[PDB]
């Protein structure tokens, strides 16, 4: 937990040095830290994953130099968003910056012209197409666009999804809005602590690691597909009325459990292996539900149907499903490459090629300045995935939303619009008689 | 065994009158069978299979009405060419005709002027796209294009696949030869002889019937995969090296193991069912082996790994693989809808949707008509798969050829081609090293 | 004659050449040997093809007089022995003697129509692989029977280089009778033409009454030049056929239409463009009844003058009538010979523009007769691929004057052909309407 | 004076629409109301749209004094304060006063491009949302800065039918001298030249003397029509250099340009009698700072080019001295619209339009806003999307002469531009090469 002792690279000041003479970040910057990056943080930084949250503000009572100092101190407190990445000596990793300077980018629009527009202009016009997150300068920028009175601002917060995740963005808008408000915060850990607690859980000799005896029999016997051999990114949606969730079973439990019966119909096989997401945030950590960064992962699942004279009802199959979950609730947290290194026979670059996520995370948002200002929540987005399937579950109130991402040369428009179709019915299917033995839909 | 006793129709003799009439086939023309069309012969026809066999005939000693009258004497001697096909009352059909004349379609050339280029503008021009077997006009009939002397003739037969296969094609030819050198050839029983004696064969009770009882323990407990959602027809070609067989093992054998081993992978599964080609001979009748027609069938092949912990060789595999096929010889020629409705859960008409042919049939061709005569052989093919994909391997002296055959939007170029190379690289590899366990692929 | 128009000197060595690579039968001999006109050389360059298709149904049909028909018809014309050659660039007619025709014929299976044989033939060889300047023999017979010979089509396959409207009919009429046995009268070869127009050209040019004519006639004119342009369009615009003013024919009245359209898109007073003669009012003896193409494109200069002159529609028709038949006696010339005596322009400048009006059969037959009686039907297949050029065709039939456009799609897109073709209708129109109005028209 | 011309009965319930729709600002009088020209219209119906872009790196740089001088700046020349509209079915020039200019600004992020930026915003909302006929005032500024304000890009916004390239040097030398704080000599409003060209001109219009020098002029005369052509289409630009043409005693480079396309057009169209368009500076009328003041005085005129039949034997000399003096014969006459030219002095439909326009640039081509020391760089953005029409600029560069061809793909492919910019570029090299020639001349 002593800085600079996670480093894979030997000279990190001299990296710092190096950014600092080509301009790349400040250079009265100091490197606090230098830690590997993450499997799940490079995921989403080799799919472009780059957001930003923009907040309208009307009202008469917005004190500007106070919103500007949030920006600093926000980032003073979370030291994810002092963190450039980079790739050296074939080592992605990231730096942790400390004395550093948040600049706003401000704009005092003409009378008449749009806050918003002029953003979504700066945004397509050189914020995402130049994104270059890892030559090393921060993600994370704020930009300031007022019509004249001030009285109608945005506000946006651009960064990397290798910043935060379902669980914790709220914590960034909660934390900003509280120090605008000149509410007192309560100490919190950075992501770099949730990094080391990672490395201390763990044995040095890997043979003797539960987590990794744990996957080893969790995943003995067991055969991944793989996809036959495969330009743009699709976004396919479904959406179900919310489906009844017999006791004990979670909605995410449902959608990883109509996954499973899909791809037994379609490949030949009651013992498949897929990804799906976890949150990564069951170790026994001091401000693990809050603390700021990506501590998503993306394992893999098993779910296994019996040789078949079994009589199996949806609900055995809902039930085995779970506990294929919550077995691994203590070992979710390891690098995938480590699990194939150490666990499986499986080459450690091996992909996931399909991931199930369900979203059982904020689905709105909320920025209460005080004054009364109106605060208003939209977003841009990027994200663009390699050969990978994501189906993204987003339960709302009025619908579960099935999502799937792809790009268009992994599956077709009406492959993806299918699949939607043939994962919700599915869904329902079980939530229409979970008493059922398999023997529905296809 | 007495005619109509099949037939799925009950006025047979004015569905006749009624083809007549609408000059569908010749008016003087009598109807001497009916009988159901084969599963395997409607594959054929609606895929539009379709060949023009060419002969290319040159020398001195041609004689044009024996040609003629040898055209004629086949027809008589071949039932299943004298075989027209519908659809009537829900039901495919084929209508077998006697009293039947044939008449050439004879084209004099202009000086110069090429006959197979005459031939492949009519092939192209009208013959093929006008093509509508299930009309009722008979598939097979005979053209004859002559060079003004007579000393370079194209002879021209055209046939639908439903007629003819790789094993009895050789034996139209020599029959035509016999019969144009006035060699006396044996009796021979017709096709339909053929599907009379499968129902003698069989019980009129379905779980009594041993086939189908040996079937439902071959099937028992297996899981064929299905594709995920459903362009031109695409050829894909790759020949490599005729590889080495071990003492036991069939070219065939080292194919379809090939294929299984691929299939293992991609869907991670131990037990995989997919479509194989059965010459469908091993009925005792007399003449099995000589009949013209097709009985051709297309039948589930079950392969089944161990777990890694027996650690079996190729060779293990090799051996599995030749005795999933040896087991179904007495049973491999039921209809394969039947083989679903009377020893699976499954739909009965499932489609194989990987099928996987090996040619070790004649692959070049002889009509040794004598005077003295040069007589070449070259053809007009058509064949249009549906959903399907076929492997094609021909055992040639010089390298076995893998050839991929589906639509472009089942299977893209690329997709085919590594496909093709795939395949071929494990049959290879079995080939240098059938002691070696289960590794190192693909 | 023979031969004295041969620009090889020695004819029968390129015959012997040719039937040693079997482009020609062995046993033809060559009999004349002369240039192809520069007409001849357009249809040629364009590939114009076709194939005239008879439907034969009857009882009383003689197949072995059928086949006879055919080789004395190209016996007594010919042209029908022509066969097409380049021999230092510039493309020669070989008329060829003791030429044995033979057709090629077709026994269909029963139920197989006959014309869907042909059509299969046609698209499927004949003309994707008609090479004409390689020299074999354009004119060719096809012959397709149904099994009891009671539905037979015969085709009859020809360059444009070797018939022209006015002469086509002829070759109609003549196989008919030949075939019927009825007595022909005896009549010329093209060849003959070619002779006879030399034999009317002086010895010396800048004498010669034609090339004056043509001098004085475009004297001071400029014509106008397409700027820089791939498939040939046909497009079609049927009016009301035109009430014609008195003495003013229907292709006046066309080629005024164009003049006019032509002057106010260039902005010009003094207009020459291309337009179809029929080349066949030459003295000759035989000459309106001989086969061949005798058209020839030449330039008509349609001149307008000043506003205060007041023109009437009439006044431009007149005129316009007189701008044609002024070259009655000097329309049979080579045009790149126009060009290079009797004006400034370069010898090779192609027309751009072409106006034909058919003024010719439009409708066909073949009274064949039969021994009971043979019903013959008409119908045809044809090739036609202009270059840089635009082509307007109208075509007079009963309840429709029809006014074609043909041009490659690079030349002229789909819209602007349409809105040519419409333009050119409602000029024309306008003109017969009221023909006494002043250019003082709408129009556009 | 004010609100003569205006052809609305009431121009202040104009201005009332316009500012409570907040169009233009609520505090605004509304100076004066006039036609919008011909010429204006004709680069307003085409988007024709200007960023005039000053990159400033220096350290001596007044901020305040920058936004300050682009308030002068409007407030000096009237035309900048200007709002374009259409009623009454025409499109009109509305002045505005008492208007207070406020400049658009970004302070950049450390690193961060003023000039990438300014561009973002061009292409991203700047001139795709471009509506001058809506009323919104299409001159409007931009600052960009650094974060130290020793790198700034300043951008003024512009519609064409505000500017011409005579008068827009000035606007820059304006610029800097208000920055400078030098004084000025005073100018007028392009709303002076417009009430003057009414005011010279006679009532009776069969008594204009400049109508009927254009009636003599084009007596006799018809213009080539083009035929259709159509096919959406894009504006393509096809360029060719040439090196610069020694000029013939007493001829210009702009005749050269001419009688090269007059040769062309007479050649393709088969005509002795050519008429096509070409572009006037329209600033001869005789007024108090003519050269001045600034604004869109630009005209597109007819240019008549008649070659004698060939018994006069021509040479290029004798082209290019005709084709000078159809021009020179116009200068008194140049300033009238178009469509007046056509009602009044022909008998072509009022609205027929030019399909063919040559553009002499005899104007700056290079530029200059000069203010420790301040280092002060020029570039541009720019759209123009033309009609149904081919325009032709020449410019006269040091080392080459630019033949440049604008026009929609669907005018002129791609093929035929570069044609057109070659053949007439190699008339012009010929001309050049030996101007006694015969106009009977190879190629
Ligand atoms: C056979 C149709 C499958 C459609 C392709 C879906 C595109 C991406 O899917 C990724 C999931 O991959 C796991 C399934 O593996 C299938 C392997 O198929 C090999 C049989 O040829
Ligand atoms: C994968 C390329 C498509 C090849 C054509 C079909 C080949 C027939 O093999 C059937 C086995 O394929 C399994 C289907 O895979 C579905 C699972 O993935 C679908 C969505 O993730
Ligand atoms: C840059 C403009 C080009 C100059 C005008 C050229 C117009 C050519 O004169 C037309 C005479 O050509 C008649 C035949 O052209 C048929 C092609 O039509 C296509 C477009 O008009
Ligand atoms: C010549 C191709 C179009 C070039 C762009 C338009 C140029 C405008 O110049 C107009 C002068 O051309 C008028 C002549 O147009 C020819 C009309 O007749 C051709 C037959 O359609």
């Amino acid at each position: 937990w002593e800085p600079f002792s996670l480093s894979p690279i030997k000279d990190p000041q001299a990296l710092h040095a190096a950014l600092c003479s080509k301009n790349v970040i400040p250079v009265t910057s100091t490197l606090e830290d230098l830690l590997p990056a993450t499997q799940a943080q490079h995921v989403f930084i080799k799919r472009g994953t780059f957001h930003s949250y923009n907040w309208t503000i009307k009202g008469r009572s917005l004190n500007m130099d106070r919103l500007r100092e949030t920006c600093q101190s926000l980032v003073d407190r979370h030291s994810i968003l002092r963190t450039s990445f980079v790739e050296h000596e074939g080592h992605p990793i990231q730096l942790v910056l400390a004395n550093l300077d948040v600049k706003v980018r401000e704009v005092q629009c003409w009378p008449g012209e749009d806050p918003m527009e002029v953003c979504k202009a700066l945004w397509d016009g050189k914020d995402w197409p130049t994104l270059n997150v890892l030559g090393g300068s921060l993600p994370v920028r704020f930009t300031l666009v007022s019509c004249p009175g001030n009285e109608h601002v945005v506000l946006t917060i651009q960064i990397s999804h290798s910043q935060w995740d379902g669980v914790s963005i709220p914590k960034l808008f909660s934390d900003f809005a509280a120090i605008y408000n000149q509410t007192p915060l309560p100490p919190t850990s950075d992501f770099a602590h949730y990094l080391y607690h990672r490395v201390s859980s763990a044995r040095e000799d890997v043979q003797q690691d539960p987590t990794f005896q744990f996957w080893r029999h969790y995943l003995d016997g067991a055969k991944m597909a793989v996809p036959f051999a495969p330009g743009q990114t699709l976004w396919t949606f479904k959406g179900i009325v919310p489906p009844t969730l017999p006791s004990g079973i979670t909605m995410a439990t449902l959608v990883k459990a109509a996954t499973a019966l899909f791809l037994s119909y379609h490949l030949g096989s009651r013992d498949v292996v897929f990804g799906h997401t976890v949150n990564g945030r069951n170790l026994p950590m001091d401000n693990i539900e809050s603390l700021l960064g990506c501590t998503l992962n993306f394992v893999p699942l098993r779910v296994t149907f019996p040789e078949d004279s079994t009589d199996w009802t949806v609900m055995d199959l809902l039930h085995h499903t779970q506990t294929q979950y919550t077995r691994a609730l203590s070992h979710e947290h390891v690098e995938l490459r480590d699990i194939f290194q150490h666990s499986t026979n499986w080459p450690a670059e091996t992909p996931l090629s399909l991931i199930v996520q369900h979203q059982n995370i904020d689905l709105s948002f909320s920025l209460p300045l005080r004054g009364s200002l109106d605060v208003q929540y939209s977003k841009f987005a990027r994200f663009d995935p390699l050969d990978e399937v994501w189906i993204f579950t987003e339960p709302h109130a009025d619908r579960l939303e099935v999502q799937v991402c792809a790009n268009s040369r992994v599956l077709g428009q009406e492959q993806a619009t299918e699949l939607a179709n043939n994962i919700s019915a599915i869904i329902t299917k079980f939530s229409t008689d979970p008493t059922a033995r398999l023997l529905d839909i296809t």
